[PDB]
């Protein structure tokens, strides 16, 4: 019986410096909140761990994150580098920007050839989170464009410190996702949540707007749409700078085209995160609150 991949976007943890990042064992145990999303995809049944790493910070995940797995649940990592592109296509002479998340998602290619979840390395999703994407996953076994996200309610994800940044979501009544657009500035300013778009209008959002959180279950038949939206990615803005190749680009961009659709999982779990620094203590409040409950042990691993 298959169990489902987890795939961790890793890529950004590294330093500028050939190093990783300082680690933050934030919660009561000092593990980090990587490690409960681990700990929690475990406990829903996920069968496997991949992470998307640079070389520039291997040594140091090797000895400091994959040794806290190792034995719990299978672990492999992937590669994110700038020279990994589809054939006959060179990287610009000037470029140093990483690709983007989607490129990130692309490295796993090879390695993942059962239904997967792609979730952000740094955010807490909740364990009923993994719980309701772990039941979709097994369930889209040998399908072509059946995909799903875990939705969550923009008002639960705003940070009293400043904007934020969502994949704001069109969901229609049969709970399919029909657009994606990555919004900034998303604030609430006195009792109405709003943001500006693209032509400068300011939009505003109910309370219960449902927002990616960059939490995705696909199928194999993802890599080879999202290598086919590269190689245009790649012949439009190749040349360019700091041009990126996001997730929501794509799925927005296989919806609109009939060629896939998105379930959205409306899971009771709440998300946190540290936006602003300003947000970290009260992320540490929640991780005790949690634990003293009981939703997880005070040492993970």
């Amino acid at each position: 019986a298959m169990k489902p991949t987890l795939f961790v976007l890793a890529a950004g943890m590294g330093s500028r410096y050939g190093s990783l990042k300082q680690l933050d064992g934030i919660g009561p145990g000092g593990d980090t909140i990587m490690d409960y999303s681990v700990y929690d995809a475990i406990r829903a049944g996920f069968g496997r761990l991949v992470f998307v790493i640079r070389h520039s910070f291997e040594k140091e995940f090797r000895e400091k994150i994959l040794t806290k797995y190792e034995g719990r649940i299978p672990v492999e990592l992937v590669f994110q580098e700038l020279d990994r592109l589809p054939e006959g296509f060179s990287c610009p002479e000037g470029r140093e920007k990483p690709w983007g998340t989607n490129h990130a998602v692309l490295m796993g290619r090879d390695a993942i050839r059962e239904p997967f979840a792609v979730i952000n390395a740094d955010d807490f999703y909740g364990r009923n989170g993994f719980e309701v994407l772990a039941r979709k996953l097994m369930t889209l076994e040998g399908k072509q464009g059946e995909y799903c996200m875990v939705g969550y309610r923009v008002g639960n994800t705003l940070s009293e410190s400043g904007g934020v940044s969502r994949g704001v979501c069109q969901v229609d009544e049969k709970h399919l996702l029909t657009g994606v657009v990555e919004r900034t500035g998303i604030e609430r300013t006195d009792g109405t949540i709003s943001f500006r778009d693209e032509t400068g209008k300011i939009c505003t959002l109910a309370e219960d707007a449902p927002v990616s959180m960059n939490m995705w279950g696909f199928t194999p038949d993802y890599f080879d749409y999202s290598e086919e939206l590269f190689i245009n990615f790649l012949n439009a803005h190749g040349q360019e700078p700091k041009s990126e190749f996001f997730i929501p680009f794509v799925v927005n961009d296989l919806i609109r085209s009939g060629r896939a659709s998105v379930e959205v999982l409306d899971t009771t779990a709440r998300w946190f995160g540290v936006t602003y620094s300003d947000d970290r203590p009260g992320v540490v409040a929640k991780l005790r609150e949690l634990t003293e409950a009981g939703e997880y042990p005070t040492k993970l691993f």
